[PDB]
C-alpha cells in the first residue's frame, strides 16, 4: 500500500518539484530562478517585503516545509504578483510575469496539483 506521505495528499512531493521545473523552463530570462539581490536591484525591497523565487521553492518542496500543494501555488501567485507590482507596465520583466500570471495554474494542473 502507500507510506505514510504517500497517503497525505495534502501535499504532493514530486508534482510540486514536476511543477517547478515547468516553471523554470518557461522563464526564458531566467528573472525567477534566483532572489532578487539588492546588489542589482537596490530600490527593490522597499517595495517587495516577501521576496520570494523558484530556487527557494524548490528548497522548501525538498526540505519538507510546505504544509500543502496550494501552498506552494501560493509562493508562485506572489512571486508573480511581487513582479508586477515591482516593474513598470510594458518592460520585458512585466510582459514575462503577464505570461507567468496566465500559465502557472495550467502548469501546477498538469503536474498533478490539486488546483
Ligand atoms: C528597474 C527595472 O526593472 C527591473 O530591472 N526588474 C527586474 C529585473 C530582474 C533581473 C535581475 N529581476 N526582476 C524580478 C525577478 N522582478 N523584477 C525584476
Ligand atoms: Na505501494
Ligand atoms: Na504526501
Amino acid at each position: 500500500g502507500m507510506s505514510k506521505n504517500e497517503r497525505d495528499t495534502s501535499f504532493n512531493k514530486n508534482g510540486c518539484l514536476v511543477f517547478v521545473s515547468r516553471l523554470w523552463d518557461l522563464d526564458k530570462l531566467g528573472m525567477f530562478h534566483h532572489p532578487v539581490s539588492a546588489e542589482e536591484l537596490p530600490d527593490y525591497h522597499t517595495v517587495i517585503k516577501r521576496p520570494v523565487d523558484l530556487s527557494s521553492i524548490r528548497d522548501g518542496i525538498e526540505k519538507g516545509t510546505y504544509a500543502t500543494d496550494v501552498d506552494v501555488q501560493n509562493d508562485v501567485a506572489r512571486m508573480i504578483t511581487n513582479a508586477l507590482e515591482y516593474n513598470a507596465k510594458g518592460s520585458t520583466w512585466y510582459q514575462e510575469a503577464m505570461s507567468f500570471r496566465k500559465t502557472y495554474l495550467d502548469l501546477a494542473r498538469q503536474s498533478g496539483l490539486v488546483v
